[PDB]
């Protein structure tokens, strides 16, 4: 399968999450995503075919993970934006106030701005600290998906948000939205990963 940020993948033929970013760990191919999407050794599938397994994860506390892919997978320096793509050019972290977008299997490509950093989310499983907040809307299933600037700087992966009864927070004003992502930099260093860029 072609690995593109934002696309859907299943975990153990059950839950569905979104791909974060194509990365390499030496000769090993992989993609980063959210830790709550799967447990170590869980099987990832795209297009009905097995593409790899969860190599490591931290959740709660943090919300990160990376999926180790088979050599047959095709890593790409891109994130889905509708039928088009946003090229991943680096991982420079944007400051509060910057515009940012994310790609997910549920709400597509949504944009907004970064409103706060170091935010704690109190999830069912426990607290997750150090998350960055944005007012771009999101929905269940977007988890693990790419957060990136229009200039191609990868910011992090979708962790959670204040979704409403319809499963997303797109139905309420931006001023009332809290969409949270796990910073990319600590994920890359935690697992010795290098971002695939173009």
């Amino acid at each position: 399968a072609n690995i593109v940020g934002g696309i859907e993948y299943s975990i153990n033929n059950a839950s569905l999450c979104s791909v974060g970013f194509s990365v390499t760990r030496g000769a090993t191919k992989g993609f980063v995503t959210a830790g709550h999407c799967g447990t170590v050794n869980a099987t990832a599938r795209i297009g009905g075919a097995v593409v790899g397994t969860f190599a490591a994860r931290v959740f709660p506390g943090n919300d990160r993970a990376w999926v180790s892919l088979t050599s047959a997978q095709t890593l790409l320096p891109r994130v889905a934006n509708g039928s088009s793509f946003v090229t991943v050019r680096g991982s420079t972290e944007a400051a509060v106030g910057a515009a940012v977008c994310h790609s997910g299997r549920t709400t597509g490509y949504q944009c907004g701005t970064i409103t706060a950093k170091n935010v704690t989310a109190n999830y069912a499983e426990g607290a997750v600290r150090g998350l960055t907040q944005s007012n771009a809307c999101m929905g269940r299933g977007d988890s693990g998906g790419s957060w990136i600037t229009s200039a191609g700087q990868a910011q992090g992966v979708m962790s959670g948000g204040n979704v409403q009864s319809n499963g997303n927070n797109c139905g309420i004003p931006a001023s009332q939205r809290s969409s949270l992502f796990e910073r990319l930099q600590p994920i890359l260093s935690q697992y010795g990963l290098s971002l695939v860029t173009g």
